[PDB]
């Protein structure tokens, strides 16, 4: 594994954070690879991408994805001024992690629909510190763990129900996960 952090590897952003509890080791790859093996995890998200996204990037992703429990696959980062966290869930496991969410619609994009959601976590970390801000999910209805993200389609749909995103802050294709265990193996590009 390596310390958890952020930086740059073989050209790409990466963003490594956990909460201490043990049981998460990530890996820096080749280009932009990174693998994770998780045992009874605490909470964690790691992967590799961009410092600062796009709101028109097209992001390549392949490999594998094996969760057991509670576990997300992502393109993941967030937006300054309005603060936002958002997600465009690729694949999960025994948690949607919209599971009582408001729906603010449906976006068809690369090959499935997704159902767009808006979520609020209130006086929780965040890039700036403690805040309350709202995040933005598009959740694609089929699974997959290699693909490409049109993340303009996304963020336009988004735009289009009134969730409106600021400047980019990183973007990352990330494993995340919540108590849980597996292993991931993801190239991006």
């Amino acid at each position: 594994t390596i310390q958890p952090g952020t930086g740059y590897n073989n050209g790409y952003f990466y963003s490594y954070w956990n909460d201490g509890h043990g049981g998460v080791t990530y890996t820096n790859g080749p280009g932009g690879q990174f693998s994770v093996n998780w045992s009874n995890s605490g909470n964690f998200v790691g992967g590799k991408g961009w410092q600062p996204g796009t709101k028109n990037k097209v992001i390549n992703f392949s490999g594998s994805y094996n969760p057991n429990g509670n576990s997300y696959l992502s393109v993941y980062g967030w937006s300054r001024n309005p603060l936002i966290e958002y997600f465009i869930v690729e694949n999960f496991g025994t948690y949607n992690p919209s599971t009582g969410a408001t729906k603010l619609g449906e976006v068809t994009s690369d090959g499935s629909v997704y159902d767009i959601y808006r979520t609020q976590r209130v006086n929780q970390p965040s890039i700036i510190g403690t805040a309350t801000f709202y995040q933005y999910w598009s959740v694609r209805r089929n699974h997959r763990s290699s693909g490409s993200v049109n993340t303009a389609n996304h963020f336009n749909a988004w735009a289009q129900q009134g969730l409106t995103l600021g400047t980019m802050d990183y973007q990352i294709v990330a494993v995340e996960g919540y108590f849980s265990s597996g292993s991931a193996s993801i190239t991006v590009s």
